[PDB]
DNA sequence: ATAAAATCACCCGCACAGATTTTTTAAAACGCGCCACGGGATTTTTAAACCGGTATTTAACGGTGTATGAATCCCGTTTTATCTTCCTTTCACTTTCTTTCTCCAGT
């Protein structure tokens, strides 16, 4: 929900990963940093989904 | 796989406190020498003991009114007895490197 309300959109340039944790963290997420980045890096790994 | 909490190395200038490192200086020492000083044997002089006597000067003695010495209670200071420790050391074990002995396929 987050990178949709930013228009981070799938034919657009690319965005920095820290923005979007900083987001998710001040805005919906009231946890740690490390978690959020670790669970992002999981959704794009060919090998895993 | 999502959560909670943590830790360290280096680069760039500048100012200063502390730790080696030369460098200089005053004290202690050695060798040689000479003359200042003290020992020994005469002359000389004077310090103190001794007789007086006299004229003071001190210490022992009897009342009052304190200042302090021994005793008690504490708390910082220094000694002494008492624990743990890191480097030296070998040493039996393990590991790892170097040489040798075959196999052995090919012709």
């Amino acid at each position: 929900y987050a990178m949709n309300v930013l228009g981070n959109d799938w034919n657009k340039a690319y965005k920095k990963s820290a923005r979007v944790v900083g987001d998710v963290i001040g805005k919906y997420h009231p946890h740690g940093d490390s978690a959020v980045y670790d669970t992002i890096v999981r959704m794009a790994q060919p090998f895993s989904l």
